[PDB]
């Protein structure tokens, strides 16, 4: 497969010299002008898998931070993902921390990032994302194919609520759901609204926004919500994994108490300090080191919500066994992040290969059952 093939070989040597920024930035560019391979295969019937009511093709995407601002939607999707979470948007443009404020280790496939949320804001992501539903509506790769959005707070902003709606009434028309992110270790003080107080008033006053949406409109639905599923985006909250178990007990059960969706499993930690080329960094940790503090985590939510709350996995997802594993502690879904950024443009075509594999040996008869086993 020669495409895949010289991609690899690029991207490798990438690696090696060029900063990690304007790698990311190059394949971005790459992307929006439609030079990546695509993976049109037809995914197996039995790896595809749900979160309620919204269908996804197979188990994999793309977590948030990888298209911030929805410039190269198209082409990530037809690598092979399902979905693609966009975001996270703040509503007005930020540029972030300062630079350098995103370091690689190959050796252990861990990143660290201290980004800020740099993104071009709500209005320009909403108006690149609408580009995209119209691209989607003619292009057969595109169809069933699901867009998140990841909405935050400026980093100056006091009242989180206040960016939370206005993001929503921007952008959730175009939404397949929304991700509240309250887990970002990169701007201060954004952790503290997983206090269950703070958070339940937050998932409340989303939800009462999308549900405003549908309110004073005299379209249709089909419409209304020019978006995949054609109907008010699910609503999904991000939780860090530097919690103490208290915390995730009262978080669970803010969950529960305000019928959320799903949760989103995990964002980066900052407990890794045994990664020597990042002794000096800062910022939040991505990759293998985080697998298995992101898979307890996982295990513990699924108990601490008596499996009532479907979960997206996060965190150090490489192989198909990476995400057996996810999906055995109780993980519906599973992104990716920093396997893209070491496996390359392979990661869709070869991590769903090795997962229909893993549940053919392992004696499953479709993905849906193996959802919860480990416990
Ligand atoms: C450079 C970078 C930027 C990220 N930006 C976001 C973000 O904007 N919003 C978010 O919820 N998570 C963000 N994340 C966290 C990832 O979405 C993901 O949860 C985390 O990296 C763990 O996945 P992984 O181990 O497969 O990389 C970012 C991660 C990295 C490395
Ligand atoms: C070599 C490399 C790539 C990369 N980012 C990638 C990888 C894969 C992509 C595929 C499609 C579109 C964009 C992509 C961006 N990063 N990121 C942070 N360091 C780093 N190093
Ligand atoms: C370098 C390899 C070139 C890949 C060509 C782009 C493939 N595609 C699917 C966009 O046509
Ligand atoms: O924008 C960032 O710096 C960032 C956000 C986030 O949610 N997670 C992360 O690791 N970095």
């Amino acid at each position: 497969n020669p495409e895949f093939f010289l991609y690899d070989i690029f991207l490798k040597f990438c690696l090696k010299y060029i900063d990690g920024e304007i790698c990311h930035d190059l394949f971005l560019l790459l992307g929006k002008y439609n030079i990546l391979p695509y993976d049109t295969s037809n995914d197996s019937i039995y790896a595809c898998t749900n979160i309620k009511h919204l269908d996804f093709i197979n188990p994999f995407g793309v977590a948030a931070g990888f298209d911030k601002n929805g410039v190269c939607i198209d082409s990530i999707l037809k690598l092979g993902f399902s979905f693609i979470e966009i975001g996270t948007i703040t509503p007005r443009g930020q540029t972030g921390n300062a630079k350098p404020r995103i370091f690689r280790d190959v050796e252990s496939r861990s990143i660290i990032n201290s980004f800020g949320f740099n993104n071009m804001g709500c209005d320009k992501v909403t108006e690149n994302l609408i580009l995209f539903r119209k691209r989607q509506e003619e292009d057969k790769l595109l169809s069933k194919h699901i867009v998140g959005v990841s909405i935050g707070k400026n980093k100056d902003t006091v009242n989180i609520v206040d960016d939370l709606k206005y993001c929503i009434n921007k952008i959730g028309r175009y939404a397949d759901y929304i991700a509240i992110n309250v887990s970002s270790p990169n701007t201060p003080g954004l952790r503290d609204n997983q206090e269950a107080g703070k958070l339940k008033n937050i998932i409340l006053s989303v939800k009462e926004e999308i549900d405003n949406l549908e309110k004073n409109n005299i379209m249709n639905d089909e419409f209304l919500w020019f978006n995949t599923t054609k109907k008010k985006p699910l609503v999904f909250v991000k939780l860090a994994p530097d919690l103490n178990q208290e915390q995730k007990k009262e978080i669970a059960d803010v969950l529960l108490e305000t019928n959320i969706d799903g949760m989103i499993i995990s964002n980066t930690t900052t407990q890794i300090n045994d990664i020597k080329s990042f002794e000096n960094k800062k910022g939040g940790v991505s990759g293998a080191k985080l697998k298995d503090i992101s898979t307890k985590f996982i295990c513990e939510m699924y108990n601490y919500t008596n499996k009532q709350i479907p979960i997206i996995a996060s965190g150090g997802i490489f192989s198909g066994l990476d995400a057996l594993e996810k999906i055995e502690a109780g993980a519906s879904v599973c992104q990716l992040y920093s396997c893209l950024v070491f496996n390359g443009m392979k990661s869709a075509v070869q991590i769903k290969r090795e997962l229909n594999h893993l549940l053919y040996q392992r004696g499953y008869y479709n993905l849906k059952e193996a959802i919860g086993r480990k416990h």
